[PDB]
């Protein structure tokens, strides 16, 4: 969720993310729960599905946005500020 030195590093590596102005519906749901706290296991159980279709969906958001870490997606949603939770 929130480390301290990989989080200051990752917000310095990406620093923005203004390409596509909204990310796809299931991309935004899987990222909203990852950004809230829930992990790929609990995000799949909450959305009523397996960890495989969640992992393909989080890897579709990771590869479309251009990141190489799960914490880098959490930085992305805080950097753009899509949700009102500052995190």
């Amino acid at each position: 969720y929130t480390p301290e030195s990989v989080a200051k590093l990752l917000e310095k590596i990406s620093a923005g993310g203004y390409g596509d102005k909204r990310l796809s519906p299931k991309e935004s749901e899987v990222l909203r729960l990852f950004a809230e706290g829930f992990l790929v296991t609990e995000i799949a159980k909450k959305l009523n599905r397996s960890i495989k279709t969640i992992s393909s969906q989080k890897k579709s958001a990771m590869m479309k946005l251009g990141v190489d870490n799960d914490i880098a997606l959490l930085n992305y949603l805080s950097s753009v500020s899509m949700t009102p939770v500052d995190k």
